[PDB]
């Protein structure tokens, strides 16, 4: 009677990327005593949010879905809760639209996120990004910076590293041990073009690492196993890594 909206019509809104079904729905959520965090909006199997549908179905990286969603959780005072909104299944677990935003390869995108406070240390430990028999699921490290490195965009790790809300510790570890370091190590594949853009962001990695806190030497770093990111190389077999590693100690005493 006044313009009521349930879940499957706000995501169908979002996906054909329609905006006069949304303004209505701000009202109904502002008169119908819920947030937009409540579980009759998630994917009962995997917590699918809309935001997320709204990160998966993206129109040429653009959408007004996601700025008008992030003023009504601004105005609802659930912001923080749904731009960190994590998935709940056992495939996808731990993934928020920070990862999407990052996979998808969107400057903008990161940018609206981490300035509207999205967690920089997300973890996304599920079945998919871990190792297995076969397809291991293209394990990246399990966190943005991380991922941020191992997917060639060196802007969006300075942007993670340096942003004005919350920087990324870059001395982090994922739940299996690996740091940013150790992904970009498991994430070489011995060719020519890969070995080169893995050194190019290492020597990178190290000079910011260097710069923004020069105590810390993650080179020394160990995972879970007690080893080193040249024993990880040594122990996978990465020679051009393990090159790289010991042309760089041998370089620049300090």
């Amino acid at each position: 009677t006044l313009r009521l909206y349930d879940r499957r019509s706000i995501f169908e809104a979002v996906a054909q990327n329609n905006c006069q079904d949304l303004e209505s729905l701000l009202l109904f959520l502002q008169k119908s005593k819920k947030h937009l965090t409540d579980n009759e909006f998630k994917d009962p199997e995997t917590g699918k949010t809309c935001l997320l549908k709204a990160m998966l179905n993206l129109h040429d990286g653009q959408n007004t879905t996601i700025p008008l969603l992030l003023e009504i959780a601004r105005q609802t005072d659930s912001l923080k809760e749904l731009v960190n909104a994590s998935y709940t299944d056992s495939y996808y677990k731990g993934q928020t639209a920070l990862h999407i935003a990052i996979e998808r390869r969107n400057m903008a995108l990161v940018t609206l996120l981490v300035e509207n406070g999205a967690d920089v240390q997300a973890a996304a430990h599920g079945d998919f990004f871990k190792k297995t028999k076969g397809r291991p699921g293209f394990y990246f490290g399990e966190l943005p910076l991380s991922l941020a490195a191992c997917t060639n965009q060196l802007g969006i790790v300075k942007f993670l590293l340096q942003n004005s809300w919350q920087t990324a510790d870059i001395s982090a570890r994922d739940s299996v041990g690996n740091t940013v370091l150790h992904a970009l190590v498991e994430v070489a594949d011995n060719t020519a073009d890969n070995t080169k853009f893995v050194t190019s962001m290492y020597n990178e990695i190290l000079m910011l690492g260097a710069k923004l806190h020069p105590t810390l030497k993650l080179e020394e770093l160990t995972n879970k196993k007690g080893m080193t990111p040249l024993a990880l190389a040594a122990g996978t077999g990465k020679i051009g890594v393990l090159a790289y590693i010991l042309q760089r100690e041998i370089q620049e005493p300090e």
